[PDB]
């Protein structure tokens, strides 16, 4: 089998990215938001707090004839932008883009943070990592690519997101189409539960190449792309005006600046981030100081390839008994 959704940016700004989503007999559509940072399929629910709900799109398993409550299971997440989630579980039917999973784990939530509530675009999120970071407890559930892998074609997804534009998530089957020159693969440690690789190096601009290791994850869930403190000095060095601000907590820049593009290496292959991509616009309203989409990652502990750089690329998630990633130009 296979699958093929279409995913869309929630805002201007592509701050993530939303695809549809069938859940339940008969079908209830929610709009999730797709997670390679993560393990857990998590819906706003007929359970959810009432005033934690501010129009979003719920689940309500009690209209649908497949849902079954997992008995005493319960789910509790944290992520890593400070905001957080729980509830309990149901399974039932899954569909992404024509590819369906009976028995899906699906965690309904009863309490949201306020930063979910206050995104009215996002309906639940769907975790692609690895199913050992699933939160349900007491018996781990596994996640939605887990569950489908063994009837793929073949045992892979693919991120294919737009810049300005919609994109698309494949499931079991590489779309030959969608990317220029050839996909160059690169080994995956999974020993932390993430899609985590090492990038081969950066440039800047029409800057040279540093060949140097970056240690780091493909995580489709976080907006930026969070880089050492030394790669990200570099970066923004070359933007005349730019500076790291404590009080807006990151680069900022003038927003008449013409950013250069960023480049990183997946082993010889080189993905290149045009500048325009860099740019998440003012820090308030009206302001003429805007926020850089390159950030230190000093203080998260880990590095995070999150959308600014896979949208760049054509990215395929290879799910095999030995996980690789691919990337592609597109």
């Amino acid at each position: 089998s296979t699958g093929s959704a279409t995913t869309t940016p929630i805002d201007s700004l592509d701050d993530a990215y939303i695809t549809p989503v069938q859940i339940g007999t008969p079908a209830q559509t929610l709009n999730l938001d797709f997670d390679t940072g993560s393990s857990d399929l998590w819906v706003f629910s007929s359970e959810t707090t009432a005033s934690e709900v501010d129009g979003q799109t719920i689940y309500t398993p009690s209209k649908s004839t497949t849902a079954k409550l997992l008995s005493g299971a319960t789910w509790s997440i944290s992520y890593g932008d400070g905001s957080s989630s729980s509830g309990d579980v149901y399974t039932d039917t899954v569909s992404v883009g024509g590819l369906t999973v009976t028995g899906q784990a699906v965690e309904s939530a009863k309490k949201v943070s306020s930063s979910f509530t206050e995104d009215s675009t996002i309906d639940g999120l769907l975790g692609l990592a690895f199913s050992t970071l699933n939160t349900v407890s007491p018996t781990q559930q596994k996640t939605f690519f887990d569950n489908a892998k063994a009837s793929l074609d073949s045992p892979v997804f693919t991120a294919d997101l737009g810049y300005h534009a919609p994109g698309t998530y494949n499931f079991g089957f590489i779309d030959t189409t969608a990317y220029t020159g050839s996909i160059t693969y690169t080994a995956v440690s999974t020993k932390q539960g993430f899609w985590e690789w090492t990038s081969t190096g950066y440039a800047v601009g029409s800057g040279t190449f540093k060949s140097t290791s970056i240690d780091g994850i493909a995580d489709t869930g976080t907006t930026l792309l969070y880089l050492p403190a030394t790669v990200v000095s570099a970066y923004w060095a070359q933007v005349s005006g730019a500076k790291s601000s404590s009080s807006v907590g990151g680069y900022v820049f003038p927003c008449s600046a013409t950013l250069p593009s960023f480049t990183f290496g997946v082993g010889s292959a080189r993905i290149v981030i045009p500048g325009d991509y860099i740019d998440f616009g003012p820090i308030s309203t009206g302001s003429s100081s805007c926020f850089g989409g390159i950030q230190s990652s000093a203080g998260i502990g880990i590095n995070i390839f999150g959308d600014v750089a896979l949208k760049a690329a054509f990215v395929v998630f290879n799910g095999a008994t030995t996980p690789t990633l691919g990337f592609a130009s597109k």
